[PDB]
């Protein structure tokens, strides 16, 4: 058999006490009242996840697959990639990354302390000398926050990661490769090269370039678990097409054989849990690996399905295709052939794909294009999403300090949206004012990479990424207004009129502070007043070093870009 996992029966175990019910404080009810709708996943559901992820994989690889692969390799051959030094690798480690089993932590790595650096060197030397010994990994259950959807509870996802010293070695060999190769191989199809605005631009331009557009998202069931040894050796052979240092070629070969293809799973108590023969969800190449493999299989499946003039957009396991419609019947037939092809390549669907004839109704990366109007009254497309999970996570973060602040990532990514502006900005600026913590930098994630960001820099960060229009958008679409309102009903969030009222208060309190706080008041909350201020380009915006921001995806990859 080619089983994704085999298990010993040892349990997947927590590192600390786990909360599942929403923590409540004095601030909780101002945001939401239906507390029993919000939950965190815990290891107590890890057994259920183990069932879902454990299955046999069969792969039948045809001429389309090999044709597409040869093309990808030809493009990869044009990539030149560099080895990172120990220090450069060390500075990309998040301050709160999991510590080494070998008696040093993430801060020791970042400070380049001699015990960390000595060990990292010993790990590197071992990778070069040994290309066969399976590398130990830790299996953990992720604690993530959701809203119940009987339309109730998701089991915890799994995180599989090697030791801190190995992770730093992965950066040395592969950070430059994973940061640059995917855009070269996939071109405009590589989703992580785009800001939310550029993503929208790509999708709308792509949609308009078809005579009769049809689009679909493809949901692979348990994508990580569908990735086979072959898939992972095919990824490596793509990596080796690059112009690389001989030490990097050797480390990539080694990491592939010893880590990427598979390895033993160890719980937090040090017990052997079993064996993985699929994608590790917590390695540097998780995102890039998933993007390459998804694109390969999808492109091949498009050829199999004889889809006409198709354009793909791929972010890891997330896939959207836009092509030329052949009528509703023929399109449905094409999708079943596409799905059959993907299934043959070991990427069977969860939800079967369905043709869509309205761009706004296509969800990909949990997002969709929507329409609003700017200052001049012109129609503007922008990226939004269903606000349920952002608001459930916000409710959690209202009562709990967490290492990654999702509200802040969401404000950054969804700044032009009705719900991020009216609810998230209003709510969190209100708390930060009260606590006098406006100037305190908070950690957040964009495309999997960690950033340290000061909420006082939101106006200029937003201007740089979204333009000044993100502060002027009005007259959102009925479908969008209705989705937001239905979500507020579900969670028991105050209706929008209450938030407008609150934001005028938050705005005046910020203005009163003067300076950066007043800029936040001025720009972020101009929508809240009838008497509108003049929003001019912020001189600070042009000075922001926003390189590395929307270059690549690094989910699971232990990346810090501050
Ligand atoms: C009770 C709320 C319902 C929301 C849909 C809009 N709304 C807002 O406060 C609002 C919030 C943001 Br953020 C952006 C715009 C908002 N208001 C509107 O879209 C109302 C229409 C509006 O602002 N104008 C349309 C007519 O010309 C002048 C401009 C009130």
């Amino acid at each position: 058999h080619h089983m994704s996992y085999t298990w010993t029966g040892a349990l997947i175990t927590p590192c600390a006490a786990e909360e599942s019910k929403l923590p409540i404080n004095a601030l909780s009810n101002s945001l939401l009242r239906h507390h029993n709708m919000v939950y965190a996943t815990t290891s107590r559901s890890a057994g259920l996840r183990q069932k879902k992820v454990t299955f046999d994989r069969l792969q039948v690889l045809d001429d389309h697959y090999r044709d597409v692969l040869k093309e990808m390799k030809a493009k990869a051959s044009t990539v030149k990639a560099k080895l990172l030094s120990v220090e450069e690798a060390c500075k990309l480690t998040p301050p709160h990354s999991a510590k080494s089993k070998f008696g040093y932590g993430a801060k020791d790595v970042r400070n380049l302390s001699s015990k960390a650096v000595n060990h990292i060197h010993s790990v590197w030397k071992d990778l070069l000398e040994d290309t066969v010994t399976p590398i130990d990994t830790t299996i953990m259950a992720k604690n993530e926050v959701f809203c119940v959807q009987p339309e109730g509870r998701k089991p915890a996802r799994l995180i599989v990661f090697p030791d801190l010293g190995v992770r730093v070695c992965e950066k040395m060999a592969l950070y430059d490769v994973v940061s640059t190769l995917p855009q070269v191989v996939m071109g405009s199809s590589y989703g992580f090269q785009y800001s939310p605005g550029q993503r929208v631009e790509f999708l709308v331009n792509t949609w308009k370039s078809k005579k009769n557009p049809m689009g679909f998202s493809y949901d692979t069931r348990c994508f990580d678990s569908t990735v086979t040894e072959n898939d992972i050796r095919v990824e490596e052979s793509i990596y080796q097409c690059c112009d690389l240092a001989p030490e990097a070629r050797q480390a990539i070969k080694s990491l592939t054989e010893r880590l990427y293809i598979g390895g033993p799973l160890t719980n937090s108590k040090g017990q052997n849990c079993g064996y993985r023969r699929c994608r590790a969800s917590g390695v540097l190449t998780t995102s890039c690996g998933n993007t390459l493999t998804c694109y390969l299989k999808a492109s091949a499946a498009c050829r199999a399905a004889k889809l006409q003039d198709c354009t793909m957009l791929v972010n890891g396991d997330d896939l959207v295709v836009i092509c030329e419609s052949a009528g509703t019947q023929e399109d449905a037939a094409s999708l079943r052939v596409f799905t059959e092809a993907m299934t043959r390549y070991s990427a069977p669907p969860g939800d079967p794909p369905q043709p869509e004839y309205d761009l706004e109704l296509i969800t990909s990366c949990s997002s969709n294009v929507s329409v609003a109007h700017d200052a001049s009254g012109k129609r503007v497309y922008y990226l939004t999403r269903d606000p349920t999970t952002p608001l459930a996570r916000a409710a959690w973060e209202t009562a709990r300090h967490t290492p990654v602040n999702s509200w802040l990532g969401n404000i950054i990514m969804y700044a032009p949206t009705l719900w991020a502006r009216m609810i998230l900005m209003t709510h969190f600026f209100s708390i930060l004012l009260a606590q006098e913590q406006l100037e305190k930098a908070l950690d957040c994630q964009i495309y999997g990479a960690c950033y340290s960001i000061e909420p006082l820099d939101l106006p200029q960060i937003i201007e740089r990424l979204h333009g000044l229009s993100a502060f002027s958008l009005h007259s959102y679409s009925p479908g969008e207004i209705n989705r937001v309102a239905s979500c507020l009903r579900k969670l028991g969030v105050p209706p929008l009129r209450v938030w407008r009222h609150r934001a005028r208060s938050v705005r005046a309190r910020l203005l009163s502070q003067g300076g950066r706080a007043a800029t936040c008041g001025k720009y972020l909350f101009n929508w809240a007043v009838k008497t509108k201020l003049k929003l001019t380009p912020i001189p600070a915006a042009s000075r922001l070093d926003l390189s590395g921001w929307f270059v690549a995806g690094y989910s699971g990859g232990d990346i810090y870009h501050s």
